[PDB]
């Protein structure tokens, strides 16, 4: 009642504003619990009314923060659970609850060994003496070159995001396990993709078409890497998959404040200008070779039967 | 008189029967010096006179060997240069003096020119870098033997599959300590990831900007154009030929199959068909940057050194 109405204001406010939290991991699970938490404390009698309050609820969810889709799909993956439980209840009041609280738990097992999984399928794609490309940061390509520097020895160029600089940590994390991290701007890509032998990256959103949303600037790379035949590799967790088309719904691209590309400290020609930083890029799926989840490798071409089985088409538009 | 007809002989009868002698440098100073030595002992009024009898011993030494175009290309390199000195003293008796010291600076640029590949090869090559290689030229050879005498690189050798010719490359190369990796030809898309970019040479280049050279190559180009790494032919002055592609289709130079298929292989020999072509055809898309004597060149400005070394009139020879 209250706490449950306040913890869902929070959760809007806190996605309204800005990141929280920082990983997407911690967010998912978040979700799963607020998810949890309104389904064990509430009242319904079909399934269809479970469905349109978590319709009704995703609404306001995505409408809180339309770039981060993660809470989107989770919501629909969810409800997909609830579709898969009525229709194997319906050929139903606490083993119903029962069955979806313990789908909740082993969804929650599942999320929770998703890195290690990658990590552990990391040694099939890794050579010894190769030279690797990383754009921005995230946890999930940086445990797979720490588990795949274990064994072998290879060279990582870790590029920098322009707006702000995140792969500098990333860099000097990956420095202290000894992977020879090399750091570099972002008008460099083309400059060193005549050297570059593998593209591995991650991503914020993988589209329903094999496309994907992520860090801006690797469009660039993935034209380059297209260019110069070079296989791409996206170590993304199954969480990040949604169905959201890419020319259909607006709001596609993250607008943030242009303070981080051209400062408030330039002068008088801030009036006559117009900037604009935009922190997600759209790459197609045809610049995509291999995509590599926890259950293994998926070519972008067999993303859609993920959907078919991860997501139901009646529950695209949430 | 006689010893001119019997060395004119005796360099169609080597011509025709086999490699002699074995590079394209040493066969080019004694074609020069063929040329020089049928020029002396001779007698004529006009110019034109000597031109159609430089012609007819072009013509002869082409049919000796279609597919050798050196010899036609420095007949036809004499030509030009008689042609543009009797325009220039068209505008009497002092000619032969001239085509003579014309002959020996052409000979002192002749003996000079992979020295000269070596002294440019600098500003291609750094550090940690791998290279491709097909084949076996000297001037590659030289190339990277002289390049890693400052720079650590690495060198991937492929052998050819009718003439194993990359073993010799691969330890003559070892020798001076270039890290080079032996491969077959069989793997080279399956290389082609790591590659950097392709070091080769070439046995013809043609009037486009296209090449012959050993076979193999217009795969390797294929390959190279595949992941848009730099190809880089180097190739001296005296392996540009106009002979256009589609010419009486006479490009390839088929030899005796028995590299491919030996003879000890049975009754399957009589109802198969075994061809060995030695050399293949490499379009000039495929091609970044060509590399002779007095620099770098582009594939879309080969015409020209075309306009720069031969006329038009003697492309029929
Ligand atoms: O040292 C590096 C660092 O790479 C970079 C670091 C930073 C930047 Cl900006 C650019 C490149 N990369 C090495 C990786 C092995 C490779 N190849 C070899 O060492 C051996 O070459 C062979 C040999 C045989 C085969 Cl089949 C393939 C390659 C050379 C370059």
């Amino acid at each position: 009642g209250s706490e449950l109405s306040e913890r869902i204001e929070s959760f809007v406010e806190t996605l309204k504003r800005g990141g929280g939290p920082r990983s997407s991991e911690e967010m998912a699970r978040e979700t799963l619990g607020l998810l949890r938490q309104i389904i064990t404390d509430h009242r319904w009698s079909n399934a269809g009314e479970l469905m349109e309050l978590i319709r009704r609820e995703g609404r306001r969810m995505t409408a809180a923060q339309p770039s981060e889709t993660t809470v989107g799909n989770m919501v629909r993956r969810v409800l997909k659970i609830i579709r898969e439980e009525y229709g194997r209840l319906h050929g139903h009041y606490a083993q119903l609850q029962s069955n979806i609280i313990e789908a909740i738990n082993e969804l929650l097992v599942e999320l929770e060994g998703t890195m290690e999984n990658i990590a552990a399928q990391a040694l099939e794609h890794i050579h010894s003496n190769e030279v690797i490309m990383t754009i921005g940061f995230s946890r999930t390509v940086e445990a797979f070159l720490k588990e795949a520097a274990r064994k072998r020895k290879f060279h990582v160029i870790v590029a920098e995001c322009a707006p702000f600089c995140q792969g500098h940590e990333m860099a000097v994390n990956l420095s202290k396990a000894g992977i020879e991290t090399t750091v570099m701007t972002d008008a460099a890509i083309f400059a060193v993709m005549s050297r570059v032998n593998k593209v591995i990256i991650g991503t914020k959103t993988i589209l329903a078409n094999g496309a994907l949303r992520a860090v801006t600037g690797t469009h660039t790379l993935a034209l380059a890497a297209k260019h110069h035949s070079t296989p791409l590799i996206v170590c993304a967790p199954m969480f990040k998959l949604s169905p959201q088309f890419p020319n259909e719904e607006d709001s596609f691209h993250k607008f943030v404040a242009p303070e981080e590309v051209l400062p408030f400290t330039e002068g008088d020609i801030l009036e006559k200008v117009s900037v604009h930083c935009p922190v997600f890029d759209y790459v197609p799926p045809e610049l995509i070779t291999l995509f590599i989840s926890n259950i293994g490798g998926n070519a972008p071409s067999y993303i859609y039967r993920l959907m078919s089985e991860l997501y139901h088409p009646d529950d695209h538009v949430l």
